[PDB]
């Protein structure tokens, strides 16, 4: 498979890209500072020539955040650039809704 | 179930997987965009409140050459969600187009 390691140690594991476009993989968070790190986290989302779209669930069987991320960015000059979104459960306002930046090189 | 926002695109959520795996179509009908009135594919995560759903912008009967990804809540009867469009081809942060869209049932 396809890995692919960001400026915080973080790493998304694509499994599958079929020929729809449909991406499958999973994801394990170093970011410091967060939950959820160390373990893998499933992902899904859509691959169009070299723009990209992935979302994270954060919960699998060991552990749980309460929370989920997209990924939107683009492939270009050996790197995925992308600008992400992080939705809380319970969440009641957009300014609650934390974001950044994170660059993925091949791993 | 089917959401409206307030351009009157509408996302059509098929399965909620227990696993929260989200699978439907959606139909844009965004004034001044292409890929208006067909369905295009939508892949996603649901989390109690918590919702990010990601459409691809190719089908048999028009394709835009981008993606769009919205990250969102449920709140009060509606979905509230930022969203964030990337195009095919590029090379900057720039060029990603974002905005906020509501959803109320339809």
């Amino acid at each position: 498979l396809s890995a692919w390691t960001n400026q915080s140690g973080s790493t998304l594991y694509i499994q599958s890209v079929d020929p729809s476009g449909s991406l499958s993989g999973y994801y394990i968070n170093r970011a410091a500072g967060y939950g959820c790190q160390n373990t893998p986290y499933p992902v899904t989302g859509w691959v169009y020539g070299t723009a990209i779209t992935f979302t994270v669930l954060w919960e699998n069987a060991t552990e749980s955040c309460n929370s989920i991320t997209a990924w939107t960015g683009f492939y270009y000059q050996g790197q995925i650039t992308t600008l992400w979104q992080l939705v809380i459960n319970g969440s009641t306002s957009t300014g609650q809704i934390i974001s950044g930046e994170d660059i993925f090189k091949p791993s």
